[PDB]
């Protein structure tokens, strides 16, 4: 495929500050010469510049308002850039509220475009049930039109207008979802497996509903928003708000080739990465390398093998 | 759901002695604290006092008869108690062989009661077929029905008789039966789904058959009895009979949401949690926050998550 | 059944030296004397005296050729030996090059056997396709007979005669595959199921495949080759390819139990495991212990439990 890397270095989001070390450590993996090493045309837009907003206070409870929403109206701008550049936005970030960016970004493009949500958690708190006052457990509620005129109007967001409606979304990989989310779930209808449906279906009937639930109607771009707390913290503990009994790397890898091989891929979010948080030198490339895999699984790379359009035995 | 909890510290089922402190640990865990954190009404019951039987012989092989007789006749008086109040009886155990006066108390009151055995091991050893001596593996075959005949006059368990039949249980996890146990499996026609049958089936369709299998014919009270080392010992490592391949975490918490979602619990075991096992004090924090979980899930705790009958958005 | 153990100490088809081990630790952990807890009939040839070949340089890109294919040779007669005295041959081997060995010798007695290969590798590769030249990479293509004409006559494999087709053999496992033996795979159509189908189907529809499509058109004799690397290395650490996302313990413990229920095995390998290779003496135990359990599974050890045809209960 044709990628457009965007480094977004930001964690005001939540509490934890070394999740702005993800575009580094991913990197330094040798993410853009491992996508490069396969079929993928790579253009990197590097690292979003981030500026201090040194005046931010509390809006209510909600946290670094001012920073956060500025952060995702920057990335939204890049991400628009990359995709009327005919390319698929790949953006290394740091927590999940820059998905309100990436997402806003991307429907500007193609405002038809459906999400696909891997996480254990929703993400779904509006500034008033949050309970945490961490925007990167509210993404999702200022994204929703459904939603809009229950979001009330917290510095640093007055740019962004809901592009996705709650049936253009399916969340995979709940495990911690807080009541008032359960209640905006079952109340606006939204699609999601939680890990008691991909245990009661498996992974591969999960992939097939969900993408049949996205696409069934018409095909159309998919953005898919990977919070690395979706897989199992034996595959990604360096992470701020890991959750045991999640997706499995097998699982993880499953979703991702499916994705692939829809060709509809057209954004992508590596969230959450935080290095900090290893407890040691092994789990962060443990989890640094388990992020690499499922982005190069975006883009082609596939378990089974793959092979040139040549005759290797000549 | 609306819980007795019955606290039994008990170890002479088998020979390690920590299983005793099982109680302990859990409600320190803050179990109670927990349960009532759901829509539960919660009436604890207290730690059964197990007096000392200091002349206990062994009866041929069978080790601790009188202290292991007594400790169930005991617990099936409790369990009876707040059965008639109106409560679903939850036995935080010691061993496994407490699941005698906890079934048979239960059918006191519920005398048509199901089965659901959730265990590495059948327990279904009778005096004459078990080669270690100890009861937590027999359990099974002082309450079926069909094996009365075939167990002795054992001291301290005269007051048994046999409650349930082989076609109102199932077993599910087995990966390490005694040869004897196996005959009596095949004999009885009991039913049951060994790992070999998860493996195949899936968690789900084995939940479904189980279900069906047992309220096909009409609803009726459920007893779940669940040794902690049905469970893989990478979940439930401080544990005294281990064994590698057993059910996952996300099996583990699938298996009892769906037991919740009937509604027909009535009785619940915790078995065979034992401290005192733990390489390190993260398996016992591992041991016991997996056996915490398992029981939330009997109550009510889904991984999708859980919300009140009230307006959330407002 | 009636097995022949064939020790085979060799290494020389890859870099470490460890796996020369494989039959000693193997035999050390009571291997024997397990199967013969069983109802099986044991009769152990010993371990194959591989003598050393001092000169053996490469030929082109491949490294030990005269060594390996010595091995194998001599491996085959030993095997075409045991399978005439009406037993399953159980080769204890080194690394994988002596699969060369293994199946040409099975054939010769059976002709029509049929291929199981489980492994996270394809083991495919040409003398001109591979790039490590590592013989234990390439021993398939020196048995299929699509190929010969593309093997040029490397030195100690002129007593090589392709004896399998295409058609039949299926893979199971497999998580990397290089290019040239994608190629290979599609162009030949040989059938596999990778870890991404596995995902998919699950292992239980996996092998109802695998077998169907080996003995839909008749029953044939089923030929075994286990890589222990096509187990995830969280349970076969101790092996020279190791690669994550691989089959679990149960998947591995489920295809073994379902091909003894054929009754069709007839031969056996039991692959790459290196003591030498654990990062710890558990490591090396763990490695041991599943490569075992793998192997009594083979011979009719089930989970579900085993008794032998007498009365029990009496
Ligand atoms: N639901 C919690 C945790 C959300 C976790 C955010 B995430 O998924 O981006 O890591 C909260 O609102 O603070
Ligand atoms: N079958 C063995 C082990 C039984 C294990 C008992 B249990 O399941 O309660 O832990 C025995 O009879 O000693
Ligand atoms: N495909 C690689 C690795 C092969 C691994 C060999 B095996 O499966 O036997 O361990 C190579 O040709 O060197
Ligand atoms: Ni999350
Ligand atoms: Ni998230
Ligand atoms: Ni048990
Ligand atoms: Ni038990
Ligand atoms: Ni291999
Ligand atoms: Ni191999």
């Amino acid at each position: 495929r044709t990628i457009g890397i965007i480094g977004a270095p930001f964690s005001k989001g939540q509490p934890r500050g070394g999740v702005e070390e993800g575009p580094t450590v991913l990197r330094k993996a040798g993410l853009l010469e491992k996508l490069k090493e396969q079929e993928c045309d790579v253009k990197d837009y590097g690292d979003l510049p981030f500026a201090d907003i040194p005046n931010d206070s509390p809006f209510q409870i909600v946290k670094n308002p001012r920073s956060v929403g500025k952060a995702s109206e920057q990335l939204a701008g890049k991400v628009a850039e990359v995709k009327k550049n005919g390319r698929i936005s790949l953006v290394l970030g740091g927590d999940h509220s820059l998905a309100i960016g990436s997402i806003s970004g991307h429907a500007r493009v193609h405002p038809d475009l459906g999400v696909i949500w891997v996480d254990a958690h929703t993400d779904i708190n509006t500034p008033l049930t949050t309970t945490s006052g961490n925007l990167h457990g509210q993404p999702v509620s200022f994204l929703l039109k459904e939603l809009k005129g229950k979001i009330p109007d917290v510095p640093g967001f007055s740019w962004v207008t809901p592009c996705i409606s709650a049936k253009d979304i399916v969340y995979i990989g709940l495990r911690d979802v807080d009541p008032g989310e359960h209640y905006i779930l079952k109340t606006l209808g939204i699609k999601y497996f939680s890990m008691t449906e991909v245990d009661r279906l498996g992974i591969g009937k999960v992939m097939e509903e969900t993408l049949s639930y996205l696409l069934g109607r018409k095909k159309r771009p998919i953005h898919l928003s990977f919070d690395v707390d979706g897989l199992d913290p034996s595959f990604t503990p360096a992470t701020g708000t890991p959750v045991v009994g999640g997706l499995t790397y097998r699982e993880g890898l499953y979703i991702t080739e499916e994705i692939y091989k829809t060709g509809l891929l057209s954004g992508l979010d590596i969230m959450e990465v935080n290095p900090s948080l290893g407890k040691t030198p092994e789990e962060v490339t443990r989890t640094v390398n388990t992020a690499v895999a499922i982005t190069l699984a975006c883009f082609g790379l596939a378990r089974e093998g793959n092979h040139k359009p040549i005759d290797y035995l000549n």
